[PDB]
């Protein structure tokens, strides 16, 4: 596990949580207590707040408006779950605008998300600050989500859990969300989620690492799945 991490120029930390024990791996363990912008991982909290406050449903289609978006892959219609796995920022900015700054600010404080700051811009706060969050806070947030223990309706947490369903491996289920914050210096990479193992135990995790523009998009998930296989949490099929 440690030889894998410094096989790159990787400034990285990988955190796991089983509900009692926080474990740290990687080349820079202090990253786990350091706060970073959530970037696209905020789409987990955005969906939860939006569904809880009746601003959207998990079957509604957010239709493209015709204007070219940041990635051509985003130039189509999306449900919240489809936009979750595509990381479609414009769909979740439209949701944040439905929520509004005062409700969004009040809700993030209610659930104690990160530093609980959003400032004035309701569609920018998770992309360039001031909202920050540590990897430990991230593992504990998605772990609570996995257990239905966040301050949200149970069916709301279940809907967002399904939005994160990315792989079935026998009787083991992986739930995950990627993040790449490019509008900050330095750039930050996220891969957070949890494995619902075949034996019934849940293990939440969060990769958090420094990025630069040349980096391959698939590196975060590869690293995370590689480590999870080593840990025995999620063996390769
Ligand atoms: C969020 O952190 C930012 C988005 N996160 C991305 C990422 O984690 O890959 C990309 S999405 C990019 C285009 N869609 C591709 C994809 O995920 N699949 C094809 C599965 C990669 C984006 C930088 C967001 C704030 O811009």
């Amino acid at each position: 596990v440690q030889a894998l991490f410094n096989e790159i120029s990787a400034d990285a930390v990988f955190v796991t949580y089983d509900g009692q024990n926080i474990k740290k791996y990687g080349t820079h363990l202090d990253r786990a207590k350091t706060a970073y912008i959530p970037a696209s991982t905020f789409k987990i909290a955005n969906a939860l707040i939006g569904l809880e406050n009746h601003k959207a449903t998990s079957t509604e289609i957010f239709k493209w408006d015709g204007k070219p978006r940041f990635f051509k892959a985003w130039d189509k219609d999306f449900t919240l779950g489809e936009a979750m796995q595509a990381s479609t920022v414009p769909v979740y900015q439209e949701l944040a605008r439905r929520i509004g700054p005062s409700l969004m600010q009040s809700e993030l404080q209610r659930i104690g998300y990160g530093n609980m700051q959003i400032g004035t811009e309701v569609d920018q706060f998770w992309l360039k600050g001031p909202l920050t969050i540590t990897p430990i806070q991230e593992v504990k947030f998605v772990y609570d989500l996995a257990q239905g223990q966040l301050p949200f309706k149970p069916e709301v947490q279940q809907q967002v859990k399904e939005m994160l369903y990315v792989e079935r491996r026998g009787e083991n289920r992986l739930y995950a969300k990627s993040g790449w914050g490019m509008a900050v210096d330095p750039q930050v990479g996220w891969y957070v989620g949890f494995v619902e193992k075949a034996d019934g135990q849940v293990v939440a995790f969060a990769l958090n690492m420094q990025m630069k523009a040349g980096d391959d998009i698939a590196l975060r998930k590869q690293l995370s799945l590689d480590v999870l296989d080593k840990l025995g949490v999620f063996h390769y099929l």
